[PDB]
């Protein structure tokens, strides 16, 4: 299935790689690329963000419609093994690179020292600065986003960060 252009848009430059917008309210993000120390995100308070993160994965809720022009999409905790996914991963360079990956199985692992919740899967590369870009699947009229890009060994797996 081919990512639309309004799907691509939700891929949003974050701190030092991507996240995504899930609805207007709503973006996820792997953990590790989010700026520290800040104060605001996308010009919002802290306080009126509701923001959980564990396992790498990072969601953003805002109090504020921040893309009104969006439709919420679902978003689920990982995919169904076998499901063949595509990362939306955007360039700094403006290419946009879509990576098909069957899934595999989601489990808690340990990758460099770090906890990351998450779903391994197969390409069908990716480098330093994908990190957040969103795995997503089409099932019936829906688009569904089920995890954020966090590791690949050095292969080829990758593994994206998933929500409890
Ligand atoms: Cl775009
Ligand atoms: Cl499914």
């Amino acid at each position: 299935h081919m990512a639309p252009p309004t799907l691509w848009s939700r891929v949003t430059k974050f701190g030092s790689g991507w996240g995504f917008w899930v609805s207007p309210t709503v973006f996820i993000t792997t953990t590790h690329v989010v700026p520290t120390g800040v104060k605001e995100f996308f010009g919002e308070p802290l306080s009126s963000i509701a923001i959980h993160q564990a396992g790498e994965f990072t969601q953003f809720r805002f109090s504020k419609k921040m893309r009104p022009d969006l439709t919420g999409m679902v978003l689920e905790e990982g995919c169904p093994e076998g499901t063949v996914c595509s990362v939306l991963i955007k360039r700094d360079s403006g290419e946009l690179l879509p990576l098909a990956v069957r899934m595999g199985a989601i489990a808690s692992m340990r990758i460099q020292g770090r906890l990351v919740h998450g779903q391994s899967g197969m390409l069908l590369g990716t480098i330093p600065g994908d990190c957040g870009a969103p795995y997503v699947h089409k099932r019936g009229n829906d688009w569904v986003v089920c995890g954020v890009h966090a590791a690949a060994t050095k292969s080829n797996t990758v593994v994206c960060a998933v929500q409890a």
